[PDB]
């Protein structure tokens, strides 16, 4: 069983302050503007979980900071392109008949995790507009960060993305490898090295729902791994533990400036 | 199971908000009617727009003229002495009363409730009551009467919503979950005097700061509800339907808390 094998696997409990104390050893510091990525099972337990991590985060990047996550909500995609799992062909029509517009204080996401679950929900977090690809914020810039995605190329030149790489951002990986590391989709984008696909997603226009087509990159994080292992040579990510977890820290300009020439080649 | 590729073959054609709706109306679900919902989003089949079309499909047949009401518990603020799924090292105990965060309704999360639950105590008008461990959240006409004024020892008892739905004459809506998620019957356990008391404790915010605050209540045996569910269904009245693969059930909460106290008292 999952929560008796973490247990097992934890000496003492991490807190909100064992947790704010390993963020800051690692070099999370006030002010700073930061992309987080976490699985809190990696953690190991915490007394109090997914709120511990998010009340810990806040605590050493206060207000005058900036904390980004992922809010992806890839179910609301055509169903024409899914994997995990497909659907039979005869409900695509159905599906993009029925399914429920985006709403950005009320769509879950999907594979971000809990911590991210807690956080978007947590009061005076924000949250862009697009109906896939969005992203959640606190702190100072996090009305800058969020505002006036574009609906097409979801992860590109106009999104939270950028913003960061303009404020000369971090990432944070918590017990997570590159392949959950967002910013590298901006590397692609740059290079032109990923393929473009026609998506569609529901969205509420004008007051009402409509099913909206765009084009988006077919973003393919498993080439993102091979980007890291070569970045950690060339340099700079620090390195350390937040409980069990294994955790990174690096500026987003460093990877993503990388990344790019990486895919050139 | 729970594998989402099992949950697409166990279903002929999606459920939707329409569908749903359907289903819900077929069943007996009335607009103006105060009810308590508890499910399982995994047990009705695929679902086109997930907990957020389970939330919908209730609110358009319930609409703000009714109340929806659902159980948003936070066991795991509780005092880890008891606890058993599973339980942790007797030298953390003392380490967690004193770091657990604090119960924030806007923020703390619920456990065991499920998906529909989390995803619906987060929409706008949604109030929920003020218990760091047996909360709950409503929405519509209701809501915040509902809501209002939750006692913290005997949280399941005379000064609780579950009280006031009683009061109300509300319904008790079961989506693909049996009678031992039926929060309701603790209301009979109460009335009954047939649990004991233990010393429970949680973490509150009082005078502007955390608290670790111990208080009474009683120690609610959801196994003894099972029984009552089988015994209530022999002689009592519920209405029985499906939502997608899910088998529900429609029943007044005034008939089974007054069955159940009954049942108590042999
Ligand atoms: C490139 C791209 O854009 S991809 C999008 C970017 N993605 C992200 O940034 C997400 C990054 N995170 C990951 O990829 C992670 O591996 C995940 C989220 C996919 C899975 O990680 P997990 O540790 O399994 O899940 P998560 O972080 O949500 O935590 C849930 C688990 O925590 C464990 N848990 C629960 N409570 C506690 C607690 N108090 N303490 C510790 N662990 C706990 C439980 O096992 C829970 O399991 P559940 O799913 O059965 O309820
Ligand atoms: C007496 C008392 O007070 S007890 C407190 C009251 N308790 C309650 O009211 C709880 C009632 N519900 C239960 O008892 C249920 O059995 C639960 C919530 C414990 C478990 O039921 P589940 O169906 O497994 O969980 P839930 O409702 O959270 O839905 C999540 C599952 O939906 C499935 N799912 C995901 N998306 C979809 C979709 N679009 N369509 C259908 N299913 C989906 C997945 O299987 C997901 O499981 P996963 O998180 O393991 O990957
Ligand atoms: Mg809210």
């Amino acid at each position: 069983n999952a929560m008796n094998d973490i247990v097992a696997s934890t000496q003492l409990p991490n807190t909100i302050k064992t947790i704010t104390n390993d963020l800051r050893k690692l070099g999370l510091k006030k002010g700073m503007t930061v992309i987080v990525h976490s699985s809190l099972s990696s953690i190991g337990w915490i007394s109090g979980g997914a709120v511990a991590v998010v009340e810990a985060l806040m605590e050493v990047i206060t207000e005058e900071g900036t904390i980004i996550m992922p809010t992806q909500s890839s179910d609301l995609s055509d169903p024409k392109h899914w994997s995990r799992p497909p659907v039979p062909e005869e409900w695509w029509q159905i599906i993009r008949d029925n399914v429920p517009a985006f709403e950005p204080h009320i769509t879950p996401t999907r594979a971000m995790g809990k911590v991210v679950e807690c956080f978007r929900t947590y009061p005076n977090v924000v949250r862009s507009n697009h109906p896939l690809g969005s992203f959640a914020a606190w702190g100072r810039h996090a009305e800058e960060i969020t505002v006036n995605q574009s609906l097409s190329m979801s992860l590109g030149e106009e999104s939270p993305l950028r913003k960061i790489y303009d404020l000369d951002g971090y990432i944070l990986l918590i017990g997570v490898g590159y392949d959950s590391n967002t910013s590298v989709a901006l590397s692609e984008v740059r290079s032109g090295a990923c393929e473009l696909i026609k998506v569609g997603a529901p969205i509420i226009e004008n007051g009402e729902r409509v099913w909206k087509e765009f084009v988006d990159m077919d973003y393919d994080s498993d080439k993102f791994v091979e980007i890291g292992v070569e970045f950690e040579q060339k340099g700079t990510v620090t390195m350390g533990k937040i409980g069990n977890a294994k955790c990174r820290l690096m500026k987003q300009r460093d990877i993503v400036d990388f990344g790019t020439e990486w895919f050139r080649k």
